[PDB]
């Protein structure tokens, strides 16, 4: 046989035997490190079980598989391998996805002090890989630290296809309509929570986000409230009024090193970025192309990273999906 079974965590793990020494790592999906013999190389593991359980886990599983083939970017999943462990369509269960094996994921990084050196190669390699989403038509709108994955030498990779809603831009959670722009929002949310060491707006729910949204970056303007929908607008135009803060005040110089002028300048910089992410109408809101331009994230710029050639959606029964899901593993 070609698989043997081991219990990782809670769950069972049946893999090729070319994958040794299986270890969990993080929380969560359910996910191993691994030893792969025939690459010499450490990978981790992920297995999906039973994909087909219901209609949104098995749309997002097979979106998944489908654009985990498409995209060609290191600072996106790329597979190693991908094998159910059953013989037929009928037995079919588990699906277990491969890839490189990382250091940390993003949420253990955001919980150290980073230097401007750090963060700004953080930032810049996200918006490359947003950028290449982008550029093969996907727009994430759920961007967010625990599905990114760094190295020591601070190399990124972004694990998910999008649609804990924290990162979610004001278009996602008002159902107003968005464009590419929609994931600078959650980019900037990031940002400011690398500099606080605190979620910026933890809501339990989406009225209480929205809520946490005003309280400091203020009402948004009238051109902002009449792009929405009139039932949205109501509540929207009702909620009670904020000025908002400045951006010195949302992030203040406490928050950053002051140690050197090099540092004292990347700080304003930093606030500068951030100033123009956290921006809630996406009219004003920077663009991707734009913050790969702004000084803070320049000194990166690689055209062959920013620049790299990127090679329907009904609804089935889980019956249909699990045959949708088998074929795709098997080709
Ligand atoms: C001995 N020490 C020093 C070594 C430390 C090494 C170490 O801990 N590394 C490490 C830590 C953490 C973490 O989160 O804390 C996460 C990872 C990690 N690497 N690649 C992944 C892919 C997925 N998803 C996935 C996997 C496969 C396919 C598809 C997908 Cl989406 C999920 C998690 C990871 C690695």
């Amino acid at each position: 046989n070609q698989f043997y079974s081991v219990e990782v965590g809670d769950s069972t793990f049946t893999v090729l035997k070319r994958y040794q020494n299986l270890k969990p790592i993080g929380s969560g999906g359910i996910v191993c490190a691994a030893y792969d013999a025939v690459l010499d190389r450490n990978v981790a593991i992920k297995k999906l079980s039973r994909p087909f359980q219901n209609q949104t886990h098995a749309k997002r599983a097979y979106r998944e598989l489908v654009l985990m083939k498409c995209v060609n970017h290191k600072n996106i999943i790329s597979l190693l391998n991908v094998f159910t462990p059953q013989k037929t369509l009928e037995e079919f269960q588990d699906v277990y996805l491969v890839m490189e094996l990382m250091d940390a994921n993003l949420c253990q990084v955001i919980q150290m002090e980073l230097d401007h050196e750090r963060m700004s190669y953080l930032l810049y390699q996200m918006l490359c890989g947003i950028k290449h989403l982008h550029s093969a038509g996907i727009i994430h709108r759920d961007l967010k630290p625990s599905n990114i994955v760094v190295k020591s030498d601070c190399t990124l990779k972004i694990l998910d296809f999008g649609l804990t809603r924290y990162y979610r831009a004001p278009e996602v959670i008002l159902g107003m309509g968005y464009k590419e722009n929609v994931d600078i929002w959650s980019v900037g949310c990031i940002m400011g929570e690398m500099v606080r060491h605190k979620i910026l707006f933890p809501g339990r729910d989406y009225i209480d986000q929205w809520n946490k949204v005003i309280e400091q970056l203020g009402t948004p303007c009238p051109e902002f409230m009449k792009k929405l929908q009139p039932t949205v607008r109501n509540y929207v135009e009702n909620r009670p009024k904020y000025a908002g803060l400045t951006f010195p005040k949302l992030f203040p110089d406490s928050l950053f090193p002051a140690d050197s002028e090099h540092n004292k300048l990347k700080a304003s910089q930093a606030r500068d970025l951030l100033s123009k992410m956290l921006v809630i109408d996406p009219a004003k809101r920077i663009s991707v192309d734009d913050a790969l331009q702004h000084p803070y994230i320049n000194v990166w710029y690689d055209p062959a990273e920013v620049e790299a050639p990127p090679p329907d959606e009904r609804e089935h029964t889980i019956e249909e999906w699990k045959e949708l899901i088998y074929k795709e593993v098997m080709n």
